[PDB]
């Protein structure tokens, strides 16, 4: 627009690009996500339209959408740092656990409220945590039904990531449930403790193969129904489960504990955000802040 000065670009972000800008008129500076026809849908802008009734301090507030020049504007509020850059810049030293904790349960309290109101994520990721100088972090770039796609990227162009996906979504589920969050924010702690990502996979089969290398080929015991999933195959490699001390060290039993009930593969025995704000790990939750380069 006019009526914004692009100051920077800030990523391309899961449906198009995202700008660091200033309102010319009053001043404010915000997020600009940029989607580039023929009358995109309608269908988009009411769970878009949606998306602007989230209220919660740990939800990037969705401040306008406008729709001109055949693109779509998302107008969102501005943080300064996201969560992968925060884990870059403090990987020699680690995040400090109380750090972690206060992220961990902010992000629960905010997927609480988004699942409450029936909302889902669905593209958790430490691209899509922005953290500020106060303690905060916060979930932005949600990610749409369909809007645009699904695509195989935000577009164009790079670099799409399963990493964060829940194995009920890598075995074709069509429906996800609010569980596909939960495992992805379990990723997201495994990897702010231990400074490394959890489940890097290459491809779709590699990102489930490395998900059963770790905790297990699934069967009908651990996750009943699995064998008749849509993509389920027999001939999937039979992993034994290997022991949880060795995916977080050297996270003690509370965190592992819950990271566990995080990362269960049956959908519906994977903890809930309510549930998991309730889990002894928090039982001594502080709210640090972070050391900030801006
Ligand atoms: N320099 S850095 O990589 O850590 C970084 C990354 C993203 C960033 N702002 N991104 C936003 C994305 C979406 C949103 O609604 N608001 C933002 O501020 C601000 C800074």
């Amino acid at each position: 627009m006019e009526n914004f000065q692009k100051v920077e670009k800030i990523g391309e972000g899961t449906y198009g690009v995202v700008y660091k800008a200033r309102n010319k008129l009053t001043g404010e500076v915000v997020a600009l996500k940029k989607i580039r026809t023929e009358g995109v849908p309608s269908t988009a802008i009411r769970e878009i339209s949606l998306l602007k009734e989230l209220n919660h301090p740990n939800i990037v507030k969705l401040l306008d959408v406008i729709h001109t020049e055949n693109k779509l504007y998302l107008v969102f509020e501005f943080l300064h740092q996201d969560l992968k850059k925060f884990m870059d810049a403090s990987a020699l030293t680690g995040i400090p656990l109380p750090l972690i904790k206060s992220y961990l349960f902010q992000l629960l309290q905010g997927l609480a409220f988004c699942h409450s109101h029936r909302v889902l994520h669905r593209d958790l990721k430490p691209q899509n945590l922005l953290i500020n100088t106060e303690g905060a972090i916060k979930l932005a770039d949600f990610g749409l039904a369909r809007a645009f796609g699904v695509p195989v990227r935000t577009y164009t162009h790079e670099v799409v990531t399963l990493w964060y996906r829940a194995p009920e979504i890598l075995l074709g589920c069509k429906y996800y449930s609010t569980a596909v969050d939960i495992w992805s924010l379990g990723c997201i702690f495994a990897e702010m403790v231990t400074r490394r990502a959890l489940f890097p996979g290459d491809s779709e089969i590699d990102q489930l193969f490395r998900i059963f290398r770790t905790l297990g080929t699934p069967d009908e015991v651990v996750w009943p129904g699995v064998t008749s999933m849509p993509d389920y195959k027999p001939s999937f490699p039979k992993w034994a489960r290997q022991d949880f001390s060795k995916v977080v060290p050297p996270l003690d039993e509370d965190g592992r504990s819950l990271l566990s009930q995080m990362l269960h593969y049956d959908p519906n025995k994977r903890i809930s955000a309510k549930a998991a704000l309730a889990h002894p790990f928090f039982q001594d939750v502080t709210k640090p802040v972070p050391h900030l380069r801006l």
